[PDB]
């Protein structure tokens, strides 16, 4: 099959009317609304009545507003916020018990009389949904739950209140979850307490509550139950047609586990045949079927489904068909347009209901973590009602052709479409809709002859409590924002005149009309004045899709070769050709690799050329970054196709490696600009060896890095993936960095074992395995620099990555965020998740769900936007896996596969395949593919997991889901890892917002994208930009004092010095995407070894680890214990003595005092201690005497970074602020 000719066709071809929605997708927010501000105009007349309309709605809605039941019980019972937020959960939890008799009973003899916790909150805590609650009494979201907090509300109001608090609050919420956040549980119930606002003119629209279906079973779940409720539906409406009749509305992400862009093939083969069904048993019945508007992402494809159903004949003779538009999206106007001419096409009346959107947060965040252009909303509240209104003005000229349903709670937009639609009205020409338990208030002052006359749909909830919590928080925030007209009516400083303010007059008047939010920041402005962001693109615009099409199918005729490219020029050598993983067939390109002779020729030249480079200034290093990053955004289409071809991933992991080397280039570069003077010198050359899993990332990341810090580099790409690392190094000289600087080596690992021998090579950067690592570490340690001092080794080796879950997570974000971690890039990601822990109680049921999602996987060669997962990268990895697999398949243990197509034959493919262990320690090896491992542990069992965890020796990423405050502190407290995620996948870290590395077993760090990886690039670091702590260990206080009891005056200052200087406890929050808090810590590394030769050496070296938070172990051959005699207590907790260093590790660095071959002989036993590979600082007993920093504090803490999903209870708190 031909490179890329079935990448990702449109579902059919774009009409004239499609292309015009394409391209407003992301127009810029002051083009977008010129048009709709002329659109939205109404004469000074209207203008004034729809004021006075909107003022008499308003007084009516103040006049008859009385407190709500919560606040009653807040009230009656003195209860604090917290008190009432406990109080609704517990009230939650004692509704989960079905029988009445037996739940009244808990709360007369065991809840009101003394300890809840023995009767309820076991195995899933009473609060899992405090989050929810703490909207409904207070008003704001706060995204964790503090437990703690809660269950000592929850003691103290009942020690206080007794029995008739928790029946009030029983009852309470009783009636919330049956009558209010539903308007029934079940259909039936819902059309039963219809009748009443019916008899009144209302009209109702059931929403069954269900969405994003996760598998097969879930999908078909939701379409019985939406066939059931049409039945139940359409058999009350008994033949009152689609205007008066009652209808259904539905969620297509509901009917289909993969409804999306990449996936359409799928969507129109599978969902599409489902809509059919259920509309034409809504024909049959004559009723409404409405399809609700979701993510920006899913409205051009939902646009697909609507055509082909309103132009099949089967359904001919049915104007039931009805379809959400979102106004806050800039293609809005332009949906409508397709929509009025596909119902002049069809001869169908289509129902559109307008709507001002439900995910505004969500699609801030997804546009800036995606780096795109703009955002496919508008960032000003008041932009979506003038959007709102010109869009109404447009539905109101075509009545004839579509029925306009606008749904809005606010009554200024009423007012204003109801003096726009003039004075000749007739039941179904047009309605108003509302929200059941929100709007009636509102709806109630328009419904009905003695109001004015036209006719509302109330949209009417119908489920479980199970079904309505799921995702109440984001309809709570839907009227509960600071901007929200409901909220704005119930604040007593928000005047009547402040209300019925006309948006259109208010925008036409602004200075620059259509204004970005200055509190909102565009994604390529994410960093401020420190850098620009890397942009990405956008794979569900047509546009890009079309246009990357052919720069994939141009990039894949390019003849690419890596040549062994040394500073006098190209060299000879053994060619071979580079395969595509994914289709041996596929010849990408060509590689001549590096002999051995030839790898330490570039040695020696990187070394005579080092003074020239070391001579460019560092801010014009820096330039060279920033010009290749300029060069890779516009060369980024190309770099994919060439990315997918001999890396064999997928085009959204493709684009995400890209951005990553552009931000690795400019993040360097500015790091550099903040840093570097003519006192950092460079170490000299440096051999950097990059893997094949980021091919292009992380070998631009050591490079650049390397270079700006002013040394010459041998890049030794992977053998696997030469060519795009020749692309990088051609990138890199275009910008400027001169041959001698940059020298290219294709080839295996002795062309890595030879750079590394040679006497010239100042320092080593690795990412790869333990193994090799540990082999190179050997290497290193034969030799010093000409200054008698080891050899710079950054190692990154990859980990044993767990995420914990408990029973608090909601089961869908954590498959998702799962599926992804353990699967995305075929699990050949250093960061891939691993390990899955299983609290014992959901276990089951989210292993259920785990199982279906992966078999909705698509896998097979990457040059199709469908492919979810692609091959491995040889052979040799692929039967590595396989063995595994089969081992513990021998051992009894449970595997899931997914089956492969027999196109995957001609490539080396593994299946996603998931295996449940019994405990973590039968995994014991690394499987470097798509392999999840699943155990289960007992709520109390968790702090051993986490030792159980850490008992491994890696440290690389870590993942948690929770909602509870408790069991982050415990665990995030506990877990020894280097990038921690909460509530979120653990892959994909961001270049300065997580800087990425790990500890132990994962590395030496310093962390890639972080601020302390150039210092250790130069023969003395400098300080790096915010690095500083005000916090003072306190046993480097009390070891400073002990030096001054014992009389050692200039070593006790030189141990405050080091207090003072150290950066541990440097706690830090990085600027990143809004929804997320991304932080950034310094923490001790652990036991450093210490091996002193002198007492002052030694007090020195024990100033420098207790500054840092360390223990030390001394080495007991040194003699010199009696040199540390009568330690405070506090001290000598930290000091530990080792005749055998083998046994008493692992450490987690060390520091050497002696002369140059005391150092190479220490440096060899540190190699060869079994464990982690250590950072080693060594100086003389001299160096230790002249210079203070002879021992640098950077290297003796460990870097940790945080990344914490805050918008994971359904919506963004700050953004509630942000109108
Ligand atoms: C009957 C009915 C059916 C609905 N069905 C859907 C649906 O299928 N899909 C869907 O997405 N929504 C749907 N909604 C929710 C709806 O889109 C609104 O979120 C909600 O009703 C509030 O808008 P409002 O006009 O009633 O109030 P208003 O308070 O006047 O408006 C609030 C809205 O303003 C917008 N907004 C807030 N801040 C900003 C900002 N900084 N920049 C730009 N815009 C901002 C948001 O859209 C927000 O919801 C429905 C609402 C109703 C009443
Ligand atoms: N930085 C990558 C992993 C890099 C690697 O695999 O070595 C991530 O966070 O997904």
């Amino acid at each position: 099959p031909a490179p890329f000719a079935d990448f990702a066709p449109p579902v059919r071809p774009q009409s004239t009317l499609r292309r015009a929605i394409t391209a407003a997708y992301r127009r810029p927010e002051t083009e977008c609304l010129p048009p709709l501000v002329e659109a939205a105009t109404q004469s000074k007349e209207i203008r004034d009545a729809a004021a006075s309309t909107a003022r008499k709605l308003i007084e009516a809605l103040r006049g008859k507003h009385s407190g709500s039941g919560v606040e009653g019980l807040v009230q009656e019972y003195s209860l604090s916020s917290q008190e009432g937020v406990a109080l609704m959960c517990l009230a939650e939890a004692l509704l989960r018990i079905p029988d009445t008799a037996t739940r009244d009973a808990l709360i007369r003899d065991k809840i009101a009389d003394g300890n809840w916790k023995s009767h309820l909150g076991g195995s899933r805590s009473l609060f899992v949904n405090a989050a929810t609650w703490g909207l409904v009494v207070t008003g704001k979201l706060t995204s964790t739950v503090n437990d703690r907090s809660l269950a000592a509300a929850l003691t103290r109001l009942i020690s206080r209140c007794g029995e008739p608090v928790i029946r009030r609050g029983v009852d309470m919420a009783m009636r919330m979850m049956g009558e209010q956040f539903v308007t029934g549980e079940t259909i039936r119930e819902a059309l039963k307490r219809s009748k009443e606002l019916e008899e009144k003119g209302f009209s109702y629209s059931y929403d069954m509550l269900g969405e994003a279906a996760t598998t097969a079973a879930d999908a078909e779940r939701y379409y019985r139950d939406y066939e059931s409720a049409i039945h139940a539906i359409g058999k009350a409406s008994a033949g009152r047609g689609i205007y008066e009749g009652p209808g259904i509305s539905i969620k297509l992400s509901a009917l289909h586990p993969r409804y999306s862009r990449a996936q359409a093939a799928r969507v129109m083969g599978e969902l599409l045949p489902r809509v059919k069904a259920l509309a034409l048993l809504a024909k049959n019945y004559d009723i409404g079927l409405n399809i609700d508007a979701e993510e920006a992402d899913r409205l051009e494809l939902s646009l697909d489904l609507l055509e082909v159903l309103c132009l099949d004949g089967d359904l001919s003779g049915w104007n039931g068909m009805g379809f959400v538009v979102q106004a806050y999206g800039k293609r809005c106007p332009f949906v409508l347009d397709f929509i009025i001419d596909l119902a002049r096409r069809s001869g169908r009346r289509i129902m559109v209901r307008l709507v001002k959107g439900a995910y505004w947060d969500a699609e801030i965040k997804r546009a800036q973590l995606d780096g795109l252009a703009d955002f496919p909303v508008f960032t000003r509240k008041i932009h979506t009602d003038v959007s709102y209104i010109a869009c109404a003005a447009k539905l109101l000229a075509a009545t004839d052709v579509v029925f306009p349903q606008f749904a809005t709670h606010n009554a200024q937009t009423l007012a204003a479409i109801y003096h726009m639609a003039g004075k000749d009205f007739h039941v179904g020409k047009y309605e108003f809709q509302c929200l059941h338990g929100m709007g009636e208030p509102l709806y109630e002052e328009v419904v009905g002859r003695g109001k004015l006359d036209r006719p509302c749909r109330i949209y009417a909830p119908v489920g479980t409590h199970e079904t309505l919590l799921a995702y109440l928080v984001r309809r709570l925030l839907e009227n509960g924002a600071n901007s929200s007209f409901v909220h704005r009516i119930n604040d007593p400083k928000v005047s009547i005149d402040e209300l019925i303010a006309d948006p259109v007059e208010v925008v036409r008047a602004m200075p620059v009309v259509g204004a970005k939010h200055d509190r909102i920041a565009l994604p390529a402005e994410l960093f401020g004045d420190a850098r620009t962001n890397s942009a990405g693109l956008d794979l569900s615009n047509e546009e890009t899709l079309a246009s990357l099409t052919e720069a994939l199918r141009e990039s894949a005729a390019m003849k690419w070769t890596a040549l062994p490219q040394l500073a006098t020029g190209p060299a000879a050598g053994e060619t071979r050709t580079v395969l595509n993983p994914g289709d041996h067939r596929d010849v990408v390109g060509s590689v001549t690799e590096t002999s051995e002779e030839d790898a330490r020729r570039a040695v020696r030249l990187a070394a005579d050329a080092a003074p020239d480079w070391a001579a460019v200034p560092p801010s014009e290093r820096a330039a060279c970054l920033d010009r290749a990053a300029e060069l890779m955004q516009a060369r980024m289409p190309t770099l994919l196709g060439l990315i997918i071809r001999e890396a064999g991933k997928s085009a959204l992991n493709a684009i995400a490696e890209v951005r990553e080397a552009i931000d690795f280039l400019r993040y360097y570069a500015e790091q550099t600009r903040r840093t570097l003077g003519p006192g950092h010198g460079p170490l000299g050359p440096i051999v950097c060896i990059s893997p094949w899993n980021f091919p292009l990332a992380i070998f631009t990341g050591q490079i650049a890095a390397a270079l700006v810090a002013g040394n010459p580099v041998l890049a030794k790409p992977a053998e696997e993936t030469p060519l795009i690392a020749a692309e990088g190094v051609r990138i890199l000289r275009e910008a400027g960095i001169p041959a001698s600087a940059l020298q290219l080596l294709p080839g295996d690992g002795r062309v890595g074992a030879a750079l590394v021998a040679a006497a010239e090579t100042a320092g080593v950067m690795f990412t790869g395995s333990t193994e090799v690592a540990r082999l190179i570490q050997a290497q290193l340690a034969d030799r010093l620099s000409p200054a008698g001092r080891p050899i710079p080794l950054i190692a990154e080796t990859g980990g044993q990555n767990a995420m914990i879950v408990d029973s608090s997570a909601l089961a869908e974000q954590v498959v998702g965020d799962v599926i992804t971690s353990a699967f995305d890039s075929a699990g050949q990601r250093c960061s891939a998740l691993r390990v899955l822990c299983l609290q014992e109680d959901v276990a089951d049921r989210i292993l259920t769900m785990l199982k279906g999602a992966l078999h909705e996987l698509h896998i097979g060669r990457t040059d199709r936007l469908s492919v979810d997962v692609g091959p491995v990268i040889t052979s040799e990895a692929k039967d590595n896996i396989e063995k595994h697999i089969e081992r513990m398949r021998g051992l009894g243990r449970k595997v899931e596969q997914i089956g492969l197509a027999s196109e995957t034959g001609v490539g080396t493919f593994v299946p996603p395949t998931i295996i449940e262990l019994e405990k973590l320690s039968d995994l014991q090896r690394e499987v470097f593919g798509p392999v999840l491992h699943v155990i289960r542990y007992r709520r109390d069992d968790l702090d051993r997991l986490v030792d159980d965890v850490n008992a491994t020796g890696y440290g690389l990423t870590f993942g948690l889901h929770t909602r509870l405050d408790e069991t982050i502190a415990h665990v995030t407290s506990r877990i020894k890892a280097g990038n921690l995620y909460i509530n979120r996948n653990i892959i994909g870290a961001v270049v300065g917002v997580q800087p990425f590395g790990g500890r132990g077993l994962s590395g030496t760090g310093p962390k890639a994208g972080g601020p302390l990886y150039l210092g250790r690039l130069v023969t003395t670091a400098p300080v790096p930009p915010q690095h500083s702590s005000v916090h003072t260990d306190p046993v480097l206080l009390d070891f400073a004092k002990w030096l001054d009891g014992k009389g050692a005056r200039a070593e006790a200052e030189a141990a405050r010095n080091a207090g003072s200087s150290s950066a541990l406890g440097l706690d830090l929050e990085l600027p990143g995407p809004v929804g997320e808090r991304n932080l950034y810590t310094l923490h001790a590394r652990g036991r450093i070894l210490l091996v002193p030769a002198t007492e002052s050496g030694l007090y020195h070296q024990l100033a420098a680890a207790l500054a840092t938070g360390n223990s030390v172990a001394i080495d007991a051959a040194s003699g010199l214990q009696a040199s540390l005699k009568n330690l405070p207590q506090t001290v000598g907790l930290r000091v530990s003595w080792s005749k055998d260093w083998a046994a008493d590790g692992p450490f987690a660095g060390a520091l050497v005092e002696g002369d140059a071959e005391r150092i190479r002989a220490v440096n060899k036993a540190i190699a060869a201690l079994p464990g982690p590979l250590l950072l080693v600082q060594a100086a003389s007993s001299g160096e230790i005497a002249r210079n203070p920093d002879a021992y640098c504090l950077n290297w003796l803490v460990e870097e940790v970074s945080a990344s914490i999903n805050t918008a994971a209870a359904g919506g963004n708190a700050s953004l509630m602020a942000i109108g």
